């Protein structure tokens, strides 16, 4: 009964945009965002991890998230990642991203310390309740965070009826299927780890948000289309295509997000500018494997699309 | 255009199948094997942990063998696990399965010291070398061994023309993917994991092993049979179905084999006897879940099949 | 040899601060570093993560140290932790460090992302660059970082003539032994696991930073009277009331930074406020915990000074 | 109160001691047990895994403590490690070391498959209940059992009153300190990681079994003499002079009980043979590792005995 059809479907991470000087560009922001509306993506995913959260400030995460709402609001569904490392400057975020109009907010588990699930929930209930108004999705990511959203602690967390769902980042696709029986029909799980993107699909989740989407996103909605018409065999082909592109990409020296936003100068001419320190910066050496990359996405897009 | 089409389905791991006295029994082997073959599954993993293989000799797992061929041979494909705590009882089990005509052997890592990839390489290489006219698949298992087959060890394998692939019991769909991308058309991987079956299976898993498909096999023959037709909405709702009853059989006090084992003796009338200490048996409040389990698969196959 | 006696000695983790309203003391700040003066410890680190520095901005960060080097009245060796998620925010506390004269700045590695070791050295070496007069400490602690300073990356962190050493919170008193074996008298290990005090010494740490030294300073000092004495038998009584004391305070509901601040308003009469959310508050069922851990604190002093 | 000053002291791990033809050498074995009577060591811990128990049979380790206990002539406490894969292997081997008159049985936890608290005690119990006569010590090893010995787990076990202790090998002092402070003086703790010697035995652990001790018996016992005299700063130079010697066996391609049986062979004559597949032997590139390790070795004792 509760409606989730704006989140089905395939929700590129936003990228953070900057000028020459390293700070957030209003500009690339805004062109990023126009990219995304003319790619047909259902939505976008801002100030993620992906989108260098760890890396911004309050007035930065602001920032970006304005410039995307000028562009998007009305046209995609908007998701935004509001967690910071304390509750206040999270809070604050909320509050911003309700006053908005976003369609949630996000929050990743407290992170360095392993806090109990008692505090977990105390951070992410305090979060929600800032945006008391706003869809609120768990993002679980043990791996990074060092604590998971278990069984228990997501009990808990569905006596808040502003909660919607998990985007889950862990590697077991078993964890997408635990979670999706136990909430039922009223949530949706997102699909976190690209490389398993048709395989976290098929077992239950309803949509996928990804750091790698924006690359290629031509190809993942593709993918999309031919999972929802059954065709395993042309999304299998898809997905290990998108999946070799990775593997590209996490080969170079510099961070794989830098080497996103290389591909992107060569493939559509658009300016994120750098990644923030202490992300690693592309080298000299990188620029063979940014360019082979980048080519490998319209080899893929010409033989699929 | 090497032909692995005999390993492509629904391949159960064998369970332990002891007399009263604890010993191996050839008649309860036999029952067991008959009871594989009535129900049409493609063929059976012999001597698998699943299998209490940690726990057996080499002359229990001879006898298993023995008793399981006498019946299935002709009728099913037969993978032997052969792997043992040493090299030389390995290579023992090798030639003793070679020499029973098996389809495959199949080998977990050294367990216990974490041993370098060049030692795991020399003990694969040393079991294939005992059994040189027989397949052999390479059982991935990190989580309980220790030690991962990395892409580096895998290429090292496929030097050995016996190589057929791997049976991946890692939790990442995405080693399945990585697995098959680098071995292509010649290889296959089995999924191991049985809770995520179907995404196994879509992302490149031509093959699945696994540990509860003696309890319910029918279930998972349907599952594939969706699988195999596009039917990914049917699929989910039997893949829910047995993830459920796994679910249920994990909640015992007794070993998960020892519900199944009491699970098939209410379903089945087969008595495979207990399971072997360390195991811990059934207690007496577990008796409950097994007659719950039991129904709730009864249940299932009036509703799937 | 360069001279690091000003570091060989018990250096607590300075506590956040608050006010009722939980911003940063300034009178809360000049209270706790007065009472480190008067119990005769070496220095203080601050703005480390049991000083709640995960959970500070910048500005809170420069108040605390400012505060404490009004007060000090170079009666203390003064490390300030500079990390922040960022490099640009760790070089901007760097600079206002080296411009109040601490003796050390300390670095965490980058948190939640795994950065590749070169990218771990780029880190700590923007952040040396903007203090380049200043002594370095790199903090070691993979269980909450998520990446160690392995022994290649501590060659590579050698070559920077301004880092001193390392503050060594991994478990292992081998990685302590091994530091120091590799680095040699020019460097200084400080003992991080408060639990492990006299083993870390004995194999080479010359130096300790814990986090519960400040809820009983003079046990910590006595531990390490009997350490340099050669008193291995009384060193033994201490670290046991110690680490019986430190169970206790973690047996709370409430973090054990807000037991130890809650022990402090008891044995000392400070007031250093709450603890910053995400960390857990006490309940009203903590203070019998809260009591009885003051009470041991007491006794033990009684006992063994 | 529990007299337990035979096991206060350095015990080595007993190696494996092969014929040419890779049986267990009756000869070899005698030849071992008088080599550590002459190096006047405290007792011998026969059939660990550093005694290559994982790779032997019932009748090998049978074949190994008979020929121990024929030389020894009660010049040695004997700790016979006696676990295996399955009960009632361990049942047997704890009934034959009763019936050779032990002074203890020794069992890591079942492995591979990560059994409950309640099956684990259940195994422990079992051995201990067929050598009801003699000594008990649980072998914690979780990073190769996969499942560690909990606090809970040893308050169960010491209601056994033939449970003597634990030999330690889990990385953590602390844990050292925490088994020891829960138990008190009936029960010794032995150091299991030989590269923090001096620190669990400051700690609290009054014996010591050790893998490398074989290799240099003197150095150990002169580390162990200079900890009872306080005499640290001696004690820190042979810590690290043994643990620079196990970083050089450790380089080697070879397995370390390799490198140590061809430096037994140089230093001493004694012929220990190989090791068992799959532990990589030793190839023509070890043996200038060997002989460096060999001369360390003598350097070593010439400096401190
Ligand atoms: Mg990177
Ligand atoms: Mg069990
Ligand atoms: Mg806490
Ligand atoms: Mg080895």
């Amino acid at each position: 009964m509760r409606n989730l059809e704006k989140y089905k479907g395939v929700i590129p991470a936003f990228y953070a945009c900057y000028d020459k000087e390293g700070n957030i560009s209003p500009e690339g922001v805004q062109g990023l965002t126009k990219y995304f509306v003319k790619k047909g993506v259902k939505g976008v995913y801002v100030n993620g991890s992906s989108g260098e959260c760890i890396y911004q400030s309050v007035e930065d995460r602001k920032i970006v998230l304005e410039n995307v709402m000028k562009v998007a609001e009305g046209k995609l569904t908007v998701i935004a990642h509001v967690a910071c490392n304390n509750t206040k400057d999270s809070q604050e975020l909320a509050r911003h991203a309700e006053g908005l109009g976003v369609d949630a907010i996000a929050a990743i588990p407290p992170i360095y310390f392993h806090l109990p699930e008692y505090a977990i929930a105390q951070y992410w209930n305090a979060i929600s309740a800032a945006a008391p108004n706003t869809d609120f999705v768990i993002y679980n990511i043990p791996q990074l965070a060092g604590v998971a959203l278990t069984q228990n602690l997501f009990v808990e967390m569905r006596k808040n009826p502003n909660v919607i769902g998990v985007a889950n980042s862990s590697m077991p696709v078993q964890d997408i299927q635990m979670f999706k029986q136990a909430a039922g029909a009223e949530y949706i799980i997102f699909n976190g780890p690209d490389e398993q993107f048709m395989s976290g699909r098929v077992i239950g989740a309803e949509g996928a948000i990804g750091g790698t989407y924006g690359a290629m996103p031509e190809l993942y909605l593709k993918l999309d289309e031919c999972i929802n018409a059954g065709k395993m065999t042309e999304a299998r082909k898809i997905q290990y295509a998108c999946n070799e592109i990775i593997y590209k990409m996490c080969s170079a020296h510099g961070n794989m997000y830098a080497v996103i936003k290389a591909i992107l100068k060569i493939n559509e001419g658009l300016e994120l500018g750098a990644v923030r320190e202490p992300l690693p910066a592309l080298v000299d050496e990188d620029m063979e494997i940014v360019k082979e990359a980048a080519q490998m996405i319209c080899d893929a897009k010409k033989k699929f699309l």
